[PDB]
């Protein structure tokens, strides 16, 4: 019985799911931790205790409690990222797709959804793992972790709300794959962890954290890295926000114990409703509760760890999308609209930069402005719009990732960098937004392979080669297949710093992805803000 | 006689000179002040006392005492700027070229040579005023003024060496023209002063000085403005440098009188020998003795004066050359040579910027570096060379002039801006230096009009339209006669290229870099 598997915690019963004229096995909603409810809220996850009988694993599980986006009701472009299942604090489950017949000991890929650490689900349609697992014959795992206050509230010192529990939820799911995936036909010695945005930052954090290192073989980071400005906060800022949350709910602030006890008596939706009120300034691409540099999950500052090579040394494949910042400008910056060309006046441009670099002083602001302003034509609405898009994307995603890739490669054993710049022919978002943050995921999971989705033939071929790059990399540590005729994705080296564009046109090799801007963001601006 | 003129100080006998198969009158070496020698060194100029008899004005006068460039002996490119006659402290004279027959109340143009305030002569071949005076039929005057310590040693408080005497010398020459040009066929009410580099900065300073304003009608500034970073120092820096001069010569530094008396006993060449030893940093495009903001010649800071509109309001015609910085990189920056392409390594680039912005801190240097480095190819020697070239030109000439043009236009009565970017065909300097600082002068003075100089027919035509723009402007306030050189406005900020090709109108001359040098950097250095 392919569907009846017995794990270390009890038996589980999957289901036969159809896929591209064929079929595969699916195990949906398998628990890997105890429900972090009641007195468990904010606390480190605990291993799921053994159960008797057969666990029905044929339906998706609940999604964690989170802020839901209602900016555009009925609009698929945004609602495809919202929970598609009932939310509940009892959400620590994982899904698995296994080729049929069951492989013996094949490659395993574990997906970690993104969503700024304040949202995300393992059950979205865009994350349906059946297409990838089937086409590349890999065992695909989809995990989950607590988001928002529930997974990242941090009061350093306390053991009730220590912080980073969401990262620990992820670790426990990987520990489960390590101990049980063999029963599903996967080789636990060859597991690749891959994620996008907050997911990509997570993958990068496991690479740095000593406690996660032995739980996976290789890693793929898509549009996200550990050192991003939004991916973490100090213990001090974490406490400030934690104490600010209590104040917003008239909580007793006399002690961590009383504060935490107060926050535990509250209903999920009560914490969520005030979540954004704890932020330092008016801003965009900034999230209230994220990982904290505690000295535990993270030994020392992320920067010193990268400079000293204190991290798992292996092969990594990572990259970014052409327009990482448009999605966030649309939601929180003046002048942007989904139903318009969004030409930004000079006044709105200024407001946007302030919004994008909230931590900067007046001098740092002038520096940013000058760096992205064409003074021969400053009132050009289009240049001002695209300018802000580049600012937001470079500061928050692209440049932090380049910093990471350059630091990593000095110690790693094989780096591959990509630049995704293909605008899907069926995108429901406006043309000015370009290649949007997160829209490369549908190609990674093979959505283009299904006819009724209406992707072009060239997009299907692109999807097929991207999945092949990902899987092959997962299996061997090299996205290329030896002695093959197709163009080769070259290694990224400290010297030549090569990378390829990922699109429907023949491969192109480039060098130094946005070096000019990243020098500004990674070297110059910090020195400037550090002055006084 | 057409050559014998009676001025308010005495008679002068000129000389009939040949010019382009014709002739004109020339009155060379006319004294406009008393010889500033002996106890008069460092002191304000005093008017030339009347003389009996006829003053022989047939030959050029002596040039003032100055540092002489001996970097390239025999090489015409550098020597054409050196004194072409005996140097002496008694050097306050002027030259005049009058068309023949003597016109009536015609337009007058007064030339003020450049040279960083440490050098220059009115007698240089390239400043021969006969071609311009004849061709455009104007009375051309070229004056002289003390340079170096002799003309700019500043010891605010003292009246034996108060500072700015070189500018005061220029003022006395203009005053002299104001009272005597009429006797030469010139119109004292229609005088245009023009000069290059330090000469351009001087013109700008007269526009700002209350005591100079009534001495001229219009102004032309070529590659220089009063606000350039090298054109002036504070009273404190002036005194510090002055005292360091004494120290270098082992002078009594107990008081100003003692210091001055000591410095007045030294031979001219002794001072000149240690002149460069008083600069505060290792640098380029920086000079020891320059004008000082004393509160007298200059009421308040140049900036506050520019913002409040406290200055002469008239028409101005100013501009710059395409490669203002190459000449100074060649003399003081590592990696540069006259006999090679001069590809600049990365290390030399870094050395260069530090040399170019001596006052900036490390953050400021990184700012300049990032602003001029193409990181997709930083080890490119040609790009590093051109970057340093632009750095020196933008910081010292182009951007300070643009800041001036924008401030002046808000209160002025007409601005005309130009960008000179034509490379002379007979230039003796290497190609990497491009359109060099000061080489537009030869075009302004009509040198291309003489065959023996081997210029191209296209360049001669260029020289003719430049001389006509300059002259027509001087006489009406508009370079165009009734392609038109558009007026520069606060709104459109238009300017024209000046070359052998049909005119082209542009807008915002190097606005990107000048926003960096006029707004960002200043603010950054003040904050850190
Ligand atoms: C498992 O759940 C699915 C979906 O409701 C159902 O079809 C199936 O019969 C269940 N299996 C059992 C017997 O629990
Ligand atoms: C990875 O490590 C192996 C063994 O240490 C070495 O042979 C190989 O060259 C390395 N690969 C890269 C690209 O660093
Ligand atoms: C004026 O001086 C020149 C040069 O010394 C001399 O040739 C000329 O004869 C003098 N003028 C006269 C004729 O007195
Ligand atoms: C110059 O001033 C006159 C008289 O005030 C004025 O009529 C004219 O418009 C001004 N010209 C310019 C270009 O400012
Ligand atoms: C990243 C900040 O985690 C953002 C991911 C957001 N979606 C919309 C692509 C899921
Ligand atoms: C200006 C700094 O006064 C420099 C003038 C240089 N020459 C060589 C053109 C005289
Ligand atoms: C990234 C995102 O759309 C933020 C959610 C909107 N606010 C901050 C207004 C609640
Ligand atoms: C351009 C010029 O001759 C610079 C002056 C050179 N030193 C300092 C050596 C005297
Ligand atoms: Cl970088
Ligand atoms: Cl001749
Ligand atoms: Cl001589
Ligand atoms: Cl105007």
């Amino acid at each position: 019985s392919e569907l009846l598997v017995n794990t270390k915690s009890g038996k589980v019963m999957g289901t036969r799911v159809p896929v591209l004229s064929s079929h595969i096995s699916a195990f949906l909603g398998i628990p890997f931790a105890e429900p972090p409810v009641g007195n468990m809220r904010f606390r480190r996850p605990e291993p799921k205790k053994p159960w008797s009988g057969v666990w029905n694993a044929s339906t998706y599980p609940n999604n964690c409690q989170q802020y839901v986006d209602e900016q555009f009701p009925g609009f698929s472009g945004s609602e495809m990222w919202n929970p598609n299942r009932e939310m509940s604090e009892d959400c620590l489950y994982l899904n698995i797709w296994v080729p049929s017949p069951r492989p013996k000991s094949t490659t395993v890929m574990v997906w970690i959804y993104g969503g700024g650490f304040y949202s995300g689900s393992s059950t979205l349609d865009v994350y349906n793992g059946k297409y990838l697992a089937y086409t590349e014959e890999v065992v695909l795992v989809s995990l989950s972790y607590r988001v928002g206050a529930f997974g990242f509230l941090a009061l350093h010192g306390s053991q009730e709300a220590p912080g980073n529990v969401g990262l620990l939820d992820q670790r426990m799911a990987l520990q489960w794959v390590h101990d049980n995936i063999q029963f599903f036909g996967g080789d636990p010695k060859t597991v690749t962890i891959f994620g996008e945005s907050a997911g990509g930052a997570s993958v990068g954090m496991h690479i740095l954290s000593p406690g996660s290192r032995d739980l996976f073989r290789r890693a793929i980071l898509q549009s996200g890295s550990p050192n991003c400005p939004w991916a973490s906060v100090s213990v001090a800022e974490g406490r400030r926000r934690a104490v600010e949350l209590g104040r917003n709910l008239n909580c007793n602030l006399n002690s961590d114990e009383e504060l935490i006890h107060c926050l535990r008596e509250k209903k999920p939706q009560e914490l969520i409703d005030v979540e954004w009120n704890v932020l330092p300034f008016d801003s965009i691409f900034r999230f209230s509760f994220v990982p904290v540099i505690d000295g535990e999950f993270f030994p020392t500052s992320l920067e010193s760890m990268l400079n000293s090579g204190n991290f798992k040394k292996t092969q990594i494949l990572l990259g970014v999308n052409k327009d990482e910042g448009s999605f966030f400008l649309l939601y929180g910056a003046p002048g942007f609209s989904k139903d318009s060309e969004s030409k930004i006046s000079r006044e709105d441009f200024m407001s946007g930069v302030k919004l994008s670099v909230p931590h900067a002083n007046d001098l740092g602001l002038d520096a940013v402005t000058l760096q992205y302003t064409d003074w021969m034509d400053d009132n050009n609405g289009i240049k001002n719009r695209d300018g802000l898009d580049d600012i937001v994307g470079d500061h928050n995603v692209i440049c932090p990732l380049m910093h990471f890739v350059n630091k990593y490669t000095k110690f790693g054993n094989g780096t591959y960098l990509y630049f995704f710049n293909h605008r899907a022919s069926n995108l429901v978002w406006p043309e000015w937004m370009g290649v949007i943050h997160g829209y490369e995921i549908e190609f990674v999971f093979g959505l283009p392979l299904v006819k009724e989705l209406n992707y072009t033939a060239e997009e299907e071929a692109l999807s097929r080669r991207i999945m092949h790059y990902w899987a092959t990399f997962a299996k061997t540590g090299n996205p290329n297949e030896p002695h093959s005729q197709e163009s080769k994705w070259p290694l990224f080296t400290t010297k030549e710093q090569k990378f390829i564009d990922l699109n429907t046109e023949p491969m192109k090799v480039h060098q130094r992805l946005r070096v000019q801007m990243c020098v500004f963001w990674n070297q110059f601006l910090p020195k400037l803000l550090n002055a006084t």
